[PDB]
């Protein structure tokens, strides 16, 4: 059922997300948006070096409790 | 001179010959030459940190046989 995963950002922040192992990567991206403001289209999630696709689930990638995803923004922050 | 490796998302590995004072943009341009991915669509990560186009490999302490990670900015259609 429920599980707790962690998403690490670039500035080093760690986001505690409460998900379901049958949640889509896009659902995870939407929760990340809710807690960060980054729209899901601008998010890239990496798990053990591999990029995750929005249409798959965490169970497809064997992501379990306390596992860590890495978040990287698609577009470069303006300056 | 230096030899580095760039690992992509599909698991493929590209052996690149670079110079430690080559800019990250030069590295991205060589990646383009060997893959066709335009430099604007490339993100290079080294040990979890995204690399900036205006800095060099020596600026990021990248040495021989080190491994960078390439991720495409836009999702490839399928």
């Amino acid at each position: 059922g429920s599980m707790t995963i962690y998403v690490k950002t670039q500035d080093g922040k760690i986001i505690k997300l409460e998900v379901n192992d049958d949640d889509t990567i896009l659902n995870v991206k939407k929760k990340i948006e809710e807690k960060t403001g980054i729209p899901p289209e601008d998010q890239i999630l990496i798990y053990k070096g591999k990029v995750l696709e929005d249409d798959k689930t965490l169970a497809d990638y064997n992501i379990k409790e306390n596992d860590t995803l890495y978040l990287v923004k698609r577009l470069k922050s303006p300056e």
